[PDB]
């Protein structure tokens, strides 16, 4: 409705690096929940970019 779509994406953006830098800082057993939560996150910006 407000078509902000741009402060948006650069907000997931910063979440989805947030994210990859906390994934080597992590133990794996939370790697893998990490990664399975990146898999989502990349689909969220990729959709609002389009």
């Amino acid at each position: 409705q407000t078509n902000q779509f741009s402060k948006y994406w650069k907000e997931v953006d910063m979440k989805i690096k947030g994210l990859l830098d906390k994934l080597n800082k992590s133990s794996d057993n939370v790697k893998k929940k990490i990664e399975a939560l990146l898999v989502e996150y990349l689909h969220f910006n990729n959709v609002i970019g389009q």
